[PDB]
Formats: structure tokens, C-alpha cells, sequence
């Protein structure tokens, strides 16, 4: 479901934009709120909820930003294209495909109403989601990014439950680690010398969409060289 | 540049002068400009208040007293509708809806009716498509401002994935040659065999089958062959 996305908003300024952000994630089909310090939480709220009162209602209220997201296992964080997140950042369209895709539990982190989010704050998400935006006007505000990002959430739940067509093939711990253990070994090589390597080489390897099989007979592979490389220190 | 321009944000009869500020303000954060107004109830402070830097969408604002004059000199006419059975056959979401705006040679409309009332029968025949967004079934009405943000989105979603479109087709015309490529299964063979893991044939066949499924590009050849030269130098090194 839907179920397993938390949405929260960081000491949310404006208590109107708390109902706003209530309305806008009911709308798409998302309950679960949570709000880091709000500054207030009130009958102007309740208003701008206009049937959204049981979000806000069964809200939950912490103290802190790790509190919020304590047992989540993926963290995604909206952010500005700041140039030190070029790396992680993301747009609603491949974020909502991530997140529907994703089992666990994920939380999805709004900043502060003209602020957004620190860098200590960014620093503790995995992901940093960036909404495209006229260069010249690219802030929106705090219930219409969470209603844009609730609708891409939506389009991408249907879009999932269309086809519910089915395939075994390889799940994403063992890829991400036929990654970080191809990194590992290539690295030792002396081949790995930055980040384009294994940019490459995941662009490729997606594009392929590895069977299980495949993955398999790659990873027997890698083995086979470490044996080699730790046969020589 | 902006061919966003020639879209033309039509609001029925808005009642909260703010709703005029925050559809203008949503407008704005996606590269709108052309907003008009039928028959607003009130524009004030608040209509410039609530658009919060974006006041030159707000003044520039046609405010006329009809759909007819609403829509005059647009050949496109989009209306946002619920899921009436009797429009099934023009209903339209946002994203297909975005892509017909985009490709749309002339001026366009996209009129959004009142919340929790729409728009009369005229003015939906008046309509060449209805547009209606996805939404909770039990909950689906979107406030004004909320649903000219998701409209306006997927308008400039369309916009960069055709520019985006237009820019990288001349952007791979170097694949490796089919002698690179059969070069690379013989080293792989080779090395692996080196090694002691290959015992039969079964795996080169599998690796074929996976790289030409691929369609390696020669810059990607070009770091796979750079790894088996990587783990030839090691066993070089120790025997």
C-alpha cells in the first residue's frame, strides 16, 4: 500500500499549510503524517484539511528529525540542486518509481516553509528529491510539493498495479552488492579511479536487466579473481 | 525560451481572492504566465498577497464575463471535468493531456471550473478535451490552486522531455564492430579459463546471450575489456 510512506513536514512555519499538506496527500491515496516540531498545530489546521482531519488528527508529532524517520530504511529528503548533491539527486518521477518498488518502510522529508532543509538535515537522507521548476522562480509552496509528490506516488502505484504480467529475476541487495563487490575487486585491480567506472557500469547492467541466472555466473566470476587477489596478499 | 506562453489559464468564477494569488504563485513555479479570470467574486490584497512574488501573473490578468471571451483566440480548449460517464469518450489525465498541449500547433486553454460544481453543460461542449485527475476515488477534489500546481507540472514535464527529445537523437553512432565484440568473448574465455573457473562451454553461451541482449556500447566494451586487462596483469603477476 501506500501504507508504508511517511510524509514529513520540518517545523512547518504556517499551521494552514499543515491542512494543506493533509487535503493534498488524502487526495492521492496517503495517511501517514508526521511533523518535526510544527510550530503550531490548530483549528487552522483543521480548516485547510476540508475533510482531511483524520491526517492531521493521527498525525505524529515529534521532537526531532531522527525521531521522524527511526524506522525508516530509506530517507528521502526534497532539496534545491545544490551542487555538493549532484550524486543523489532525484526527480518525482524515478523517486515515485523508487519508493513503489521499494520494500521497507521510507520517509519523505519536506523542509522549512522558505528554508527547506539544512545541509546536517540533507547530510541524513539517502536521497535528494528536486522538483523541476522555472530557474528564475523554483520554490513552491510546502502543500503544493507534497500534493506533487503524492500525485507522481499515485501515478506510480496504478501504473504498478496495471500489470501486479510477473517475473522472477534478481533482487536489489543482491545487484547493489554485484556492485559493491565488483567495486571492491576492480578497485584492488588498480582500475577503479573514480566514480565513472561504476556509473558505467550500472547504467549498462540495468539496460541488460540481469537475470538471476546472469547475476549468478558474474558473481562466480568476481570470486574467482578474488581468489587470485587474495592468493597474492 | 517558452512556448508556455501560448497557454492561456482560464478560472471560472474563483471565490477566495487568495485562490487567485496561489493559482498564480503555482502558475509561476512552472514558467505560466498567461492567466485569465471569468467572473472572479473579489481580487484584492489578498489576490496579490497569497501569489508571493509572483503579483506581474496576478496584474497582467485578463478578468472578462464569459467562457466565449474566456477562450477567444485559442483553437485548443482543455476543461477540467470529474469522471462524467457521459465524456467518457473526450476524458483525458494530465500527463496524456500535457503531451496534446505540447504537440498543439495554435493557442491553448485549460479551463478549470469551479470546485464542487464544474462547468455547465455549454461551456463542456465548448470543450475539445475534458481533463480529469486521477485521485483518490473516495476523496477526489482537488482545491483550485492544487489542481492548476499538478496541471502546470505536467505541462513543463512535457515541455523538457520534447526539448530534452529534440537535443539528444543527434547526441550512439559508435557501437563496437561484431569483430570488437567477438575479440572481447575470446579474451573473457581465455582469462577466466586462466583463472579455473570456466569447466564448460555453457558459460561463454549465457555471456553471449547477456551482452548481446545488452547491445554493449564501445565505450562500455571499452571498460570490459580495460577490467580483463586488469585481471590478466595480476595473473601475469603471480605465475
Amino acid at each position: 500500500m501506500l501504507e508504508n510512506i511517511r510524509i514529513v513536514l520540518i517545523e512547518t512555519s504556517h499551521s494552514g499549510n499543515i491542512g494543506s499538506a493533509a487535503r493534498a496527500m488524502k487526495t492521492m491515496g496517503l495517511t501517514q503524517l508526521c511533523l518535526v516540531s510544527p510550530k503550531s498545530v490548530d483549528e487552522q489546521s483543521y480548516a485547510l484539511s476540508a475533510g482531511a482531519e483524520n491526517i492531521v488528527k493521527n498525525a505524529r508529532v515529534v521532537d526531532s528529525f531522527d525521531e521522524a524517520v527511526d524506522d525508516c530504511s530509506l530517507v528521502i529528503g526534497t532539496s534545491a540542486r545544490l551542487r555538493h548533491l549532484q550524486n543523489t539527486l532525484i526527480e518525482p518521477r524515478e523517486c515515485a518509481e523508487k519508493v513503489v518498488a521499494y520494500k521497507g518502510k521510507i520517509a519523505i522529508v519536506f523542509g522549512r516553509e522558505r528554508i527547506g532543509l539544512t545541509n546536517e538535515e540533507l547530510l541524513k537522507c539517502h536521497y535528494h528529491l528536486n522538483i523541476p521548476a522555472n530557474p528564475d522562480y523554483s520554490s513552491l509552496n510546502l502543500a503544493m510539493a507534497v500534493q506533487l509528490v503524492s500525485y507522481e506516488l499515485r501515478m506510480a502505484f496504478l501504473v504498478q498495479n496495471n500489470k501486479k504480467i510477473e517475473k522472477n529475476y534478481p533482487t536489489t541487495d543482491q545487484l547493489a552488492y554485484f556492485f559493491d563487490y565488483t567495486e571492491r575487486i576492480y578497485q584492488s585491480l588498480g582500475f577503479i579511479q573514480n566514480q565513472g567506472v561504476m556509473r558505467k557500469l550500472k547504467r549498462l547492467y540495468y539496460r541488460a536487466k540481469l537475470e538471476k541466472n546472469e547475476l549468478n555466473i558474474l558473481n562466480g566470476m568476481l570470486s574467482a579473481v578474488e581468489k587470485r587477489i587474495d592468493l597474492t596478499k
